[PDB]
């Protein structure tokens, strides 16, 4: 039970998050997002100040959700176990193919962060810090967790670029198998 | 010793490769490239059919050069040694900061490959295949080399996104240290 204002904003942000996951923060236009929301385009600025404010919120939301998902892992798992599980969830064909409910925006957006508003870099840095801390059970595991995040984000990025097929499937497997 | 046609084309491609390394293949405009070449902009189509043909050539050239550099590694090195050396050359602050002579375009471009002309994916696939084959000394090392390439490309991508600083430096180190 809701209302049309709340619903309409949510629809716009939903279209934005989808575009961001797939095409990053630079390419998508207000026209495309509103288009994909099945909304008239004039309505945009009643809900958001700018395209960049919209995409930053989409980015923050998606990342917050990835952190929530990681929070759902069994608290009793070792560092190594949790990292293996995180890797298996991240480095899947479904995630590669944008067929998951809460995709990670990093493969699509990392290359743009340096030229985007500072909020993107700020949220990114904090996201990495929080994730690593949660995946490392001891100070010796900090670097292992960081390299594992690299295997996840990089592995998915490379696999997606290659497109569905044997090579791409092998990239996902190899990246998963190297997680420590 | 050369000529003005050869020189002018080379200047255009030089500006293109630079833009590609830093900002990928989608963002840069003909105007920006010619601008950065200190050329009048009308001259473009005397040398290239389209922006996409230019960027594909820039991409192929940069990747060919990365393969050449890897070819310069001592033939007597083990698989493991060559992978460690490749990683140390790739995962540097200078490479992160676009202060190398022959940078890798993959961090900046991977996210765009799926929506670019097919030549990008084709060249990418071949590049990965050739590199892995050259870094693996036995079939068991194929997956190790692939994961190492992921640590390189992904590590540089994440470090660049974070920008200069301690966290970014740590990403480079952690990624290098995980290479096997």
């Amino acid at each position: 039970m809701s209302d049309k204002k709340t619903q309409t904003r949510a629809r716009i942000l939903g279209a934005a998050t989808q575009a961001l996951l797939e095409r990053g923060a630079v390419e998508p236009s207000v026209g495309e997002v509103m288009g994909a929301a099945g909304l008239t385009v004039g309505g945009f600025y009643a809900h958001f100040q700018s395209k960049d404010a919209l995409m930053l919120e989409a980015f923050e939301q998606l990342l917050g959700k990835r952190r929530e998902l990681l929070g759902e892992l069994d608290p009793g798992l070792s560092g190594k176990e949790r990292r293996a599980l995180a890797a298996a969830f991240y480095l899947s064909r479904k995630h590669r193919d944008a067929q998951v409910d809460a995709g990670c925006p990093l493969p699509a957006t990392l290359a743009e962060v340096a030229r985007l508003p500072e909020g993107f870099r700020e949220v990114l840095s904090r996201h990495v810090e929080i994730m690593v801390t949660s995946l490392a059970e001891s100070p010796e595991e900090t670097d292992v967790a960081l390299a594992d995040l690299v295997l996840m984000i990089g592995g998915l990025a490379l696999a997606r670029a290659l497109g569905p097929g044997e090579l791409s499937d092998r990239v996902l497997r190899a990246a998963k198998q190297a997680v420590n």
